[PDB]
């Protein structure tokens, strides 16, 4: 509701960014400040226009032109910058998925706080890119009830609207706690069902009955009665039900609390909520933690990689 910091830029000429970036990197050396003074300061789809302007007008790659410019997580942030929306979720599931590992925080991640319409356009993009299916890799890679709820947030079927039949509110939460109450392990299905099925306004309800009737909230019986990337993955469609923005801002703490940091997930939370909610994850950040995000980062980054990724925040001095 307040939006995300990144916005299309007025006077924006394609040509002039495309001689700024390529006086930026002509001779030996860069000059990275101005590529973040063009790149930071306009939207993904304006960048799209930046490309095709380079190669028009300066009859080189701009993309190719930033890899061999540019290194380390920089580099990453910059050429994320440059690609398309669904393109970059797209390539983030494969690189989740690619050879021996597989990064189950980043398949929670997208599938979770996507919607149904943008995990079709993933889900197509993946296809034609890769010739792969994206639900066949996931069916590979992840098992059992995890793997589930994955499958079913990539068939993008969830229930739609805000329709609200009380009375099924109260069976799913009844449903919930006798889930948990069973002698000899809990009814997975049940919260399957439930958390991937139902609209939003429904589960708003539920989980609200579900305090009512168990005294509990629903994220404490996940955390009791679940375990794994199964009891992650209902943990982050809750939380995005609740509030997307909140789930991000977490993402964000854990990324950088303590030793060291998940650049990775920093960094793709950082470009792809850019301009959709980072000033709505800023508040709830300073809400959960006390502390500002532009702070967070600030000490936990240096260099061209934390001046990029505080354009990316905005903020604060
Ligand atoms: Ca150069
Ligand atoms: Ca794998
Ligand atoms: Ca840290």
């Amino acid at each position: 509701t307040k939006g995300g910091t990144v916005k299309a830029a007025s006077g924006f000429n394609a040509m002039e960014d495309a001689q700024t970036l390529r006086k930026a990197m002509k001779g030996l050396g860069t000059d990275e400040d101005a590529i973040i003074s063009v790149l930071a300061y306009r939207n993904t789809a304006q960048r799209q226009e930046i490309r095709t302007a380079y190669k028009s007008t300066i009859g080189r790659d701009l993309i190719d032109d930033l890899k061999s410019e540019l290194s380390g997580n920089f580099e990453q942030v910059i050429v994320g910058m440059m690609t398309p929306t669904v393109l970059y979720d797209v390539q983030e599931l494969r690189r989740a998925m690619k050879g021996a590992g597989t990064d189950e925080g980043c398949l929670i991640e997208i599938l979770a706080s996507r919607t149904p319409e943008e995990i079709r356009r993933i889900s197509q993009t993946y296809q034609q890119q890769y010739g792969r299916s994206l639900e066949d890799d996931i069916r590979s890679d992840t098992s059992f009830m995890f793997q589930r709820v994955l499958v079913s947030l990539s068939a993008g079927g969830r229930d739609e609207g805000n329709y609200l039949d009380d009375a099924l509110v109260r069976q799913d939460a009844q449903d919930l706690y006798e889930a948990g109450e069973k002698k000899w392990g809990t009814d997975e299905v049940k919260f399957l069902t439930v958390l991937c099925s139902r609209n939003r306004n429904h589960l708003l309800h539920v989980f609200d009955e579900y305090k009512r009737i168990s005294q509990k909230d629903i994220e404490q019986s996940i955390k009791s009665e679940t375990s794994g990337s199964f009891e992650d993955a209902l943990l982050a469609i809750v939380k995005c039900m609740r509030n997307k923005s909140a789930y991000f801002a977490e993402k964000l703490y854990k990324s950088m609390k303590g030793l060291g940091t998940d650049d990775n997930t920093l960094i793709r939370v950082m470009v792809s909520r850019a301009e959709i909610d980072m000033l709505d994850i800023r508040a709830h950040f300073k809400r959960l933690y006390g502390k500002s995000l532009y702070s967070f980062i600030k000490g936990d980054t240096s260099g061209d990689y934390r001046k990029v990724l505080l354009v990316l925040c905005g903020g604060d001095d």
